[PDB]
């Protein structure tokens, strides 16, 4: 596996030239206004990913900025929910053409109730991710070597999932349902950013 | 106040020329597979209302559905989750343009946990619902006197509250907010038809 | 109101020459094995009671136990899963021709959640049962007017809450239902009285 | 072991000439409605079986309904709640004459309070079943071997199961309390699927 | 109603030369170790009481001791686990000879789950205490006429109590049953100074 | 009773040449990050009360910010966890000299459970206080006289609570536990505003 | 090991003329009057041990009883509630003179919250009890070596742990605790059999 | 490893002559009044540990407590909520210096939610901590080699912690909010010991 590790930004664009991009994100914990951005994963699918270091305080990253927005690239996250909320947080752009693997996974693996990305993994592909490093300090001026590997074990599988994944929605016909949520995604991220991340807006209490 | 009581549909669309009009259901329960729709109520916001008994098995209404399709007009309910995810199961229609009360009361009325309709009415217009009738026998051939001035009160101040919640929306800056919500609010109805009503399908569990 | 107070037994059984009996208990508490049956009120549904006040230790009661044997005659309870089993624990004869009101308003009245006997009262027939006397000492050996006038009120209204509901199992065509429950409740009283009483032998756990 | 796996429907009854079948059913989930029926096993209980994929949208399967509907077999399920739902559900069918493991365990295994599948296979006749394939996609066009094997292994056992625990029963005097819970069985998976899945009907609250 | 107040002790026992007293405490709270006792109060069943302020630090009280003491007198008191630990830790003597009006209720008053002293009361005696003035500052130098009304009547009746429970326990058969918990109760309330307060000593977990 | 009310900020300070100061708050929630300052009530314990106005934006008022920060003048709040953090996060101004009313009467109305400031001027003072207009429009352009009403009597009692909480604390000798509370309250408000606010940051979990 | 099985009774008392005799049962389930008595397991501390099988319907054990009635020998059991609610209930004797583990590990193991034998066994002996056996089929008319391995297993320690015990009560002098404990504890296990197993009688709710 | 038992007290101060001492109690349970201390471990961080047994009703150590009374030294804890309440507690010396390295996790190990000590340890140094040894026997009179082991343990790797927790401290500047939780923890034991260890003091209900 080739893993590129950098410092503040992508040095250009020319890997990237695609139709659908695997984000993640490691922070310093759940509560963007409290916790940083520490590291940004990437991944075209061709089974190589891009980590990118960010930097206390850093407001700006061009070129990332610049995929994060290009509407004619989906965006692939498990979870989106937290990282767009990060990263609209640090960067100060919403991305808003996602898809998500849990929502995907709560739409159509109704005959379980474990929807982590693991479980998702070895169920759908027998690829057994390791998440000892989960919880580890992504703050470090210099990753580990076993950090460096999982963070990139994050992005590398999320395409051939996203391929299943609509295959199975096209199965039960639920692409309409699917594309909805996708769509209603981001701003469920801005009312999180917001304040209301605790709350199910549409609940009855 | 002046109550026009029908059998089955609208005579015809006369009265309801207008940009937004006020929409409640009763229903035999809370679970739309099981509990049928009974009656539906609407109201131009000029005082008066119409209020409709639905007849068992009836698959059509073609005045009211007219109305609940001409996306020129928006329907405005409280807590419409319920209502869109009824009316859609009984007639086959899915509204898209939707304002709904509870959603705007969560994203306005932040400084309180009650946002049931009573509390708002009483809130907002000093106003008195008295709701000793919404646990009641809804699938009577004739309602009672006091049942058809209950379901009346449900959309008599809807306009009123749509204003001031309007009002507000705008004066904490959560319009785009709000709009992306009640654009998502059909799908979350289609979701509980369709069998996820216990399920927040965006909640990590 | 005429309520008839007796000692042990009913006299004979002239005056229950009829279709249906209404019939309720009174106990030192919700557990047969610990908790005597203390009173049994009857009614043939013209608006007069009969209360029988039971002695401690007493095995037998000849023409009360005709009664409840006699397959022609359906009995009529409200929740009658504890008055079956504390029936059958004292006199050794379980009924199997019963109508209970709260299986047939859990089957009925969906639009509630309150399916107590005196929110049923106050809602179908609009009259208001008192049940300050439920908790007090039945087995006082001369009971007060105000327990027999309660006591008394438990079964004066049966009989229209059983035809009401016949009506409502038609209307929403469970009857069916209603039936196969109605057969199975001596059985769920057995099981209650063999130990299963806080266990719900149908579910998954 | 010897497993056929068919497509749609059993070619005849010739292996299933005999008093009791087991039966068990693998589905997309939990709920009838949403989740659709994927496979139906079957064994004779000569240490063969029969898996049958049932396709989507499919209505009929005269074959298997007939052996659903003989009156002179005995039908044994384990957990049968879900699974008369799911096939009446599916072909319209309900059978009437059932025995349930669950409800039989229940009854006889009271020094424990674990019931399911594996710890009653293991507890009773020393065999391990692995119910890793449990939560995998039913609704494959072409099953894995694994899927084959563990659909098998869930009514291979079912049989000896009966033995014992008719056994028991009839040593612990439960039989007629097993034959009340058996004929109710059906009208309880009927209740499930008209909406009251979540509701105890025999229950105070 | 005659009530007697003293300063520290009683003048002498004049007026307790009889076979039970009824005693009560107050206190700032319910740690003995951190509230301290403030007011004892006790009755002859004569239909007057003696209300005793004790003093901050206080370590003596001579009269009351050997009142206390005295194993020819029954103590009665209302939930006495607490007062038998408060009077102990505060003077260094463990009443030996004691009734208990909750225990003696939950073993005859099994009809209710209400086995506070106003139901009980209430109930037995249909007397209306009112607990207005039982969270108030007890440690007060002078105590206000409405605390000591209040403290008087929660002795006046134990008397009564006793004799009625009495003839329940006797009635129903548990004489020996009280018994062993009330020879029970001091130590009970010894566990609860040594540290054991929120233990239940008998429980499996 | 006088109601001084000012818009944006105080005239002058020469009505709080004083040792103690009264201060409250109002917002809009119970969320500093998103719940805006609305109104600030500040009372010299002279029946009069000022009622203070702020802006939506507003980011200095600099003669009460002036007060806020004097270090020879005790604030008194009532629950001053959360009014210390809104002053904080409004103004950017943390109190270091403070008073709380509801830390006070955990550490001495130890002999209740109910610690509200209604209670509180229940009981030491015989005051009733309406907490009808608590859930208002605080933000309204004109505060309605209820609401002004409302809005003052929430200061005009703090200073006879501290001086009988002083007793009080004198008497049971918690003086330095109560210093140490009152030291450290501006720090826990302080962890309240970066994000630990649902924290209990000494808790072994 | 030496392990006699006996059928109904020991055939004499001449192993069992000792100061001391460790005691447990083995029943269907938790509630005697449901699960029968089906094993009772003895031992005199020598490194062995009797296991008596106790048929179904047995009323008597003429030289067992002689052994649990006889006030000489105290009678060690582990969690005696359960032991002393059965033996009373299927033989009508209710031993006076006991000593139970569990209520001495609750008073002395104060460092820990697990209280089970197989932890007290493994802590204070580092002896390892395997307890796959205890939830087995314990009527079945032969036992199983791995079953009457286990029975024996469960008395062949409890004198050690009773000399363990002993020590710990006398080093953190509370003798006289755990000596009023076991003398109520007779008590508490006929209140088991009465009727209230799952109440605390000496808990305020 | 060396260490270092002794009874009583330390010989002498001269190997803590330093700025600042790792500081860890054993004792019979959670509860300060009713639980002795029996161990207190010390380390200078020179990979030694001192290991004194405290005896049975010792009110006095004065060389260890010289060393916790130095506002010189910086005693450092693992959930020092506790150890200084019990310190206090037996010796009558509340250290008012010191660093607790629970608080620190909470305010820098922001990406978990496990702050125990072996986790800790596990993730910063990759130093496993066997735990067993916890729930024991601490008050044997000759404790084992696995004891003394476990115990010195707990020392050894504060010093190493505290470097690190104050360089995550400085990085995300946090460092006067643990300055004034540090500051404050000695009240906050003191709490403890006065009866409010179950009360969060500054939450508001």
């Amino acid at each position: 596996t080739e893993i590129r590790v950098h410092q503040g930004d992508l040095p250009n664009l020319d890997n990237y030239r695609i139709d659908a991009v695997a984000v993640d994100t490691e922070t310093l914990g759940l509560q963007p206004h409290r916790d940083r951005l520490c590291v940004v994963q990437l991944s075209s699918g061709d089974g190589t990913a891009d980590v990118i270091q960010i930097a206390k305080g850093q407001k700006s990253a061009p070129n990332l900025v610049r995929l994060l927005s290009d509407r004619d690239i989906t965006k692939i996250f498990h979870f989106g929910r937290f990282d767009l909320a990060i990263l609209a947080h640090t960067f100060g752009v919403m991305p808003d053409v996602v898809f998500c693997t849990k929502i995907a996974s709560k739409l159509t693996r109704t005959y379980t109730d474990r929807h982590g990305l693991k479980e998702i993994c070895g169920e759908l592909l027998n690829v057994n991710i390791s998440k000892q490093q989960q919880s580890s300090d992504w703050a470090a001026e210099t990753l580990s070597r076993a950090q460096i590997e999982y963070a990139a074990s994050d992005v590398l599988y999320l395409h051939r999932l996203k391929d299943i994944f609509e295959e199975r929605l096209k199965r039960e016909e639920r692409e309409s349902v699917a594309k909805a949520c996708f769509q209603f995604l981001p701003m469920r991220a801005n009312l999180d950013l917001l304040g209301w991340s605790e709350i199910d807006i549409f609940a009855h209490s």
